[PDB]
């Protein structure tokens, strides 16, 4: 048993680690969005030096448990963390708001703690303006969290479906397309900073 | 679905915190050595102001998932981790030390990230016992992920309780057959020792709380 899904990434990270260290790595962390933008266009990770550590399914406590194999040893700049939102649809009836924000605490709590900058990211399903109460109550707590400890942040809006989504929930490939210059926007700038 | 376990002690999380702040709480994060220490012996918990949140087969990856819900929230001076045996059990699956021991390091990044003082310690030894042949290979792994806590612990200047070497026998390092009866929990003149061992240090971080005596 590996109920965090180290083993997911394990041999890769080897072979990064293998490969040396490098100037302004961006990690990205999330569920099956950030698991499907390396899947839908691996070149936009690949060219910019970017390294996709999502997978499906998963929630804030996966994350946590993965994240120093999967971000902090692998010495980045920067972590842009999607999380907080695949919590409810996930735990459903066990969502609990305060064990997901306070995952996403720990998360930034650990990013700081060893030099790596944040990013926070939220894909706001279209229909959320059954759960709209408990997504946008998360994303305003994580909003308000963002602004008192000045963590950046970028919240990307999903149209109603659109070329850019066929659920109105997950992004095609035309909505990653956008999605690219935006977070590029976003990294850049905090690298930059 | 609760993985981590935060339901067991959501509810006396909550009592707690009802019944005000307390300036110098320790709460002892674990797993089951520490939750039979306070079914052992509550007396040493609530006699110096000591919370156990220890459970039972628990390994460092759930500690990791309940250190903010059972530590941080409830606003303690210090935090004393004891944490491994059941990752070298195997009990819920394979071990890796460097998994571990960064489990064990990622929940002193955040003890410090919110001015929560550490004491890190020990893996107990393994008790040997019957025909289990992994236990030689355990205290392999116990010793060397001993190591790894104790060599982290000097270059971060955290206090390290060394329970093993109080605790284990010659010539191979396994546990003083004295100190336990089920393998699973140190007997009562074993928690004796760890209570002496860990009392003096908290008092070495905290100051001496004896009051008027």
């Amino acid at each position: 048993q590996d109920w965090g899904n180290l083993k997911r990434y394990a041999e890769a990270n080897k072979e990064l680690v293998r490969k040396g260290k490098q100037k302004d790595r961006v990690v990205f962390m999330g569920n099956s969005i950030t698991e499907g933008w390396v899947a839908n266009d691996a070149a936009f990770f690949e060219d910019n030096g970017y390294v996709g550590r999502g997978i499906g399914g998963q929630t804030s406590s996966h994350f946590l448990l993965r994240f120093r194999e999967d971000v902090i040893k692998l010495a980045p700049a920067l972590v842009v963390i999607n999380a907080g939102t695949n919590d409810i649809a996930e735990n459903a009836g066990a969502y609990n708001e305060e064990y997901t924000f306070g995952n996403i605490v720990s998360m930034v709590e650990l990013a700081r703690a060893n030099k790596i900058k944040v990013i926070l990211t939220s894909v706001l399903p279209a229909a959320a303006f059954a759960a709209t109460q408990a997504i946008i109550n998360l994303n305003t707590r994580i909003i308000n969290y963002a602004i008192e400890n000045k963590i950046p942040f970028v919240d990307y809006f999903v149209e109603m479906a659109s070329s850019y989504t066929r659920d109105g929930v997950h992004p095609t490939l035309e909505g990653y397309k956008v999605m690219e210059a935006l977070i590029k926007k976003a990294i850049d700038k905090v690298l930059g900073s």
